[PDB]
């Protein structure tokens, strides 16, 4: 069997965009992941518009509503909630999605870049996760048998 | 009638600490809020110890589990979810809590310092919110008749 | 004690409008209801405008989004879900709201005009309901001790 | 992959029964739908009894309980919540199911007959839906990649 | 303020019946509890009949459905979920109710007779609980500020 | 298609361990069950430690937290909630899981040993189940088409 995922990753910093590409690649190689039918936010912004790339939409209530709902749909409609996590650059949006994933009863997996693994993460992100792994463990992670595990690291 | 709230507010930067004090003062003046029976995270960390004062707790699963659970209990047993929000220093912890509050069906009110009201806020925060007001309106906000409203500002 | 309610009632036919007035009168006489702090949809449409008075809003996503959200907020922040129900003119809107109220764990009480009490009602409405009474009992219903009961009538 | 659905459709009017057959046919041709393991209410009424066809059961608390629970099970147990929607003949039962589907975190798709598409629909039905399409779009709808979209029509 | 509770307690053994009486007495002395408006299962079985007094009801789906539903309604409309717990005679019914209370976001408090406080309790009960105290503390417990705490005892 | 299950069964009595093995066998033969990717508690106790087999962990807050969370994850992450039920030896832990399964929107199937089928079961276990079958019906049960059905037996 294969599972689909909601690709929860930011795209506002160099460290973030770096991890984004890495995780994308790991997923592309993982056998247990049906990446084709997965939902990736950046490719599903309303009307293909990226607001950081079109500041005129910074006040469009309809663009916001549509994108927000689309993201939520991407979460409840897929199997796993994957969060690309950067300890030094924690994203509020990802946080909200972790909480929403919890409500939807999804498996919450946080993936931290190998160089950052161990650094302290926020108490809530730690508590809402079902497991926290390193980037290098992503390609071989068996999504058909998701298990609970503690983050081998600090939590502030 | 009077409502109780969960005081969602970070205390990791000076801007956050300033907003924290202002909000606490506004709430003490609000006739519709019962602050004594509300839940304030900072006075509810497990064993009464803050990890930033006692770094030895950065690696203590028991401390993390209890504090996380106590916070969740603070949201679910209280009427309103209050989030002191600083646009330029958004908190992943507050984000997770907004999602969790949504799952529990609580009114989610964001309060932004007057000087920052209007600056862009994360889409996901705008989405979960039932309303977003400025710090100065907090002391007068009627929590017995909470209603929905859009942020009179930008959202990235 | 006193409870607050969400006034679920259509206003699209004369029978509905008649039932609407009767229920509002019964509620004003109920000592266990706090009507001032309750949510009445008709006084809460976005921007205070009813689409039947201003048809131009029939095509306004912003109006639709805000009004829909405000209604949901009205159900989740109030104690009881009241549904004025007319067996011969059942409302799809009221139906959706019953389902939503169930999801929020609210007591769902249907109130049917005396003259119609007994006529067949949709299975799904009978199912979500915690009790169904006639209009005449509304003024005396004790909302501080709501209990479950079967419709003394038919269900198609 | 293929998805299963809860066939939410009324059967109380000529327009309704017409759309029912049409949608059934569209689903029968859609590649992304596993119609065999889907749940269709009319074939799952308790003991095969249709109350509109056996008025003696109009007062059977056990028949109602069983059918109501069976329908709910049909919803939470399947992937997509499909609602066959007739603007001029909105069903309260379908409404309740849309709300229940929301709580269950299912994708809510409303399908309106091509001749009716555009006509005004109830505010709540509009707001609970993840997407609203035309009958003709049903056969080709890709259920493995469900996305959010606004109804190109009026909402009262 | 005062809170209402759902009195979760078995009455199938002498130890249970003893604990039942002690807890009821402690609750009558608690200034933060409104016992009149609370829900006591034993006074809420359908038609007022207990199946152990009228065994003929052991085979009556209607009795079972109404009593089950009334109990659920008792949990969802009340503030606190109280579970009188006897470690050596754990109740499957109370267990299901703890899970249900968790789903409704209620504070779950277990109360164990002093003589038994400390004995091993089922993992799942320890997990859902927000706190577990001994019978003697019940009369003084402040239900207006419920907080999380670990069982000072064993868990098998 | 095939479905996965959360194997909910006790292991504290001879009758329990007997049914456990039986059900295991039935599942091993059932075509509609993907037993390999299913979650079975006994093989997923934290660190492979069984506390009944290592009483030193009877006070390990970390072992309890981890196992409890792992079990919950096993429930929300799988399709069906299967409960091996012994009428004379009802388990509180299984009860809590039935309630949690309900919240997660899973199909709840109780399987009773053929020799015990008919004996009275707790009102709540009866009410939370979507269907109750005999051990002998397990091997042939079609999990791709789960339907609702009443327990042909007594409920106390
Ligand atoms: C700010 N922002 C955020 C999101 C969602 C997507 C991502 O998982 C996370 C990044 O903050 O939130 C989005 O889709 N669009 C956008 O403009
Ligand atoms: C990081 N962190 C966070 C919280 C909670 C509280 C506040 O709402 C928000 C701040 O991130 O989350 C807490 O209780 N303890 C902690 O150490
Ligand atoms: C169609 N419609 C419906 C509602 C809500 C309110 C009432 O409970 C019920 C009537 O359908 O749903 C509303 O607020 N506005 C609107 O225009
Ligand atoms: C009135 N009624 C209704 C239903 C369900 C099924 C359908 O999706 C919708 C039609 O109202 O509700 C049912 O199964 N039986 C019945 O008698
Ligand atoms: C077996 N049983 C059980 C209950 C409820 C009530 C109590 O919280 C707990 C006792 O099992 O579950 C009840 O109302 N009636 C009944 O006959
Ligand atoms: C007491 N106990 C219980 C459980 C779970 C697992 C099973 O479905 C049910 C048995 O009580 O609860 C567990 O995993 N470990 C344990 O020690």
């Amino acid at each position: 069997p294969k599972k689909t995922i909601y690709f929860g990753a930011g795209w506002f910093t160099d460290r973030q965009n770096k991890a984004y590409k890495e995780a994308m690649e790991a997923l592309k190689e993982n056998p247990t992941i049906d990446l084709e039918n997965s939902y990736v936010p950046l490719d599903n912004q309303y009307k293909g518009i990226r607001v950081d790339e079109h500041p005129e939409y910074l006040h469009d209530k309809v663009w916001a509503t549509a994108t927000y709902n689309n993201d939520l749909n991407g979460i409840k409609t897929n199997d796993i909630m994957l969060g690309v996590y950067i300890p030094d650059e924690e994203d509020v949006g990802l946080g909200m999605e972790l909480g929403y994933a919890l409500s939807q009863g999804k498996y919450v997996l946080l993936v931290i870049p190998d160089e950052d693994y161990g650094k302290p993460i926020n108490l809530m992100s730690w508590g809402v996760s079902d497991n926290v792994i390193k980037m290098s463990q992503l390609k071989d992670f068996n999504f058909n048998k998701p298990r609970f595990d503690f983050y081998e690291g600090a939590v502030y």
